[PDB]
C-alpha cells in the first residue's frame, strides 16, 4: 500500500512546479475569493481555498482557541505547513507527517530557506501511526488533512481517526478537504460518499462544524484543466510518470465534476468537551 503512494510522489519536485504551481498545493482551489485579481493562477485558488476552510472553521473570530500545537496528516509539498507558520507566528510547534519521503526532503528545503525548521517538525508516518507523535501531553488545536483520506481504504480511516481523537484538543478543529462520490450507487458502465465519509468521524467522537461542497465542481474542473494546460505546455514532448496520469485523470475527472457524479468536500470537525 505505502511503496504504491511512495511511487506516486517520488517525481522531480521542479516538473512538479511546473504541472499544479510553484506552492506544490495538490488539493484544488475556488475562484470566487473577491481578493484574486484574474487570471487566477493554481497558487492563488489553492491558497484561496485554505483560507476559507479556516474562516469556516471560525479562525478569523477573535475570540478562536490560541493555536499552540498544529498537525498536518498527509503534508504533501510542505506549503501548508509554511502558510500556517506565517498565519499564525505565536505557534511554535507545527508537525507534518507523511510517508512520501521525496516530499519530506522538499518540505525540510522549503522550510530551511524561510527560516521555520525550529517550528516545523516532519515526521516519515503513516496517517494510521499519528498515535506515535511525541509529547501526548500537548494536543492539537488544529490539524489538517487535505486530499489525503481519498489514498486510504475504509479501515485505514477508520483506524486513522481512531488514533487522532485522543491527539486532539477539546474545542480544536480538524480541517478536511476530500473527494467524494454523490450517490452510493452509479450504472456498472477508495469510494466513499459524503454520508459514510462524516459518520466515520462522528462515530470517533468528532462533532460536525460544517460540510458542504467546497470548491465547486466548476472550481475543480477549472484547477484540473488549469494543470493539464501547465503539462501540456512545459512537456511538449510528452509527460512521464504521476505527470502523464495526471494529465489524462484531468479530462475524465472533470467530466464528472460537470455532470456532478463526483465533488469536492470540505468537512470541519471538533472535538467535544467531556
Ligand atoms: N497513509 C498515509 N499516511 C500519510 N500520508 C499519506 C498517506 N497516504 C497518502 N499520504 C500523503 O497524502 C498526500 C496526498 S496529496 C495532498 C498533499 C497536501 N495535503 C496538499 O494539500 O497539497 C501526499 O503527501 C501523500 O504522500
Ligand atoms: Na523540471
Ligand atoms: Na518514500
Amino acid at each position: 500500500y505505502q511503496r504504491k503512494i511512495e511511487t506516486t510522489y517520488e517525481g522531480d519536485p521542479a516538473d512538479w512546479r511546473k504541472a499544479i504551481g510553484e506552492y506544490l498545493l495538490f488539493q484544488f482551489g475556488v475562484y470566487d475569493d473577491p481578493r484574486s485579481t484574474p487570471p487566477i493562477s493554481l497558487d492563488e485558488s489553492g491558497i484561496r481555498y485554505f483560507e476559507r476552510q479556516l474562516h469556516l472553521a471560525g479562525f478569523d473570530e477573535p475570540d478562536h482557541p490560541s493555536v499552540e500545537r498544529i498537525l498536518d496528516i498527509g503534508c504533501g509539498w510542505g506549503y501548508i505547513l509554511k502558510y500556517l507558520a506565517d498565519r499564525f507566528p505565536h505557534c511554535m510547534r507545527l508537525d507534518g507527517v507523511n510517508v512520501s519521503r521525496e516530499q519530506l526532503e522538499y518540505c525540510a528545503q522549503l522550510h530551511a530557506k524561510h527560516g521555520l525548521e525550529d517550528r516545523i517538525n516532519l515526521y516519515q508516518c503513516n496517517a494510521q501511526d499519528v498515535d506515535l507523535l511525541p509529547d501526548a501531553a500537548t494536543p492539537y488545536d488544529l490539524v489538517i488533512i487535505r486530499g489525503v483520506i481519498s489514498h486510504f481504504p475504509n479501515a485505514l480511516y477508520e483506524k486513522a481517526m481512531k488514533a487522532l481523537y485522543p491527539r486532539v484538543r477539546p474545542g480544536g478543529s480538524v480541517v478536511i478537504s476530500d473527494n467524494l462520490y454523490n450517490v452510493a450507487l452509479d450504472d456498472y458502465r477508495h469510494r466513499k460518499t459524503p454520508d459514510y465519509f462524516a459518520k466515520v468521524l462522528t462515530d470517533a467522537g468528532f462533532t460536525l462544524h460544517d460540510m458542504r461542497v467546497l470548491p465547486s465542481n466548476i472550481d475543480v474542473a477549472r484547477w484540473l484543466m488549469d494543470s493539464k494546460a501547465n503539462i501540456e505546455k512545459h512537456f511538449p514532448q510528452g509527460a512521464t510518470g504521476t505527470l502523464e496520469e495526471l494529465r489524462v485523470l484531468a479530462e475524465n475527472w472533470s467530466v464528472a465534476l460537470i455532470k456532478n457524479k463526483v465533488s469536492t468536500y470540505s468537512v470541519i470537525v471538533t472535538r467535544p468537551a467531556a
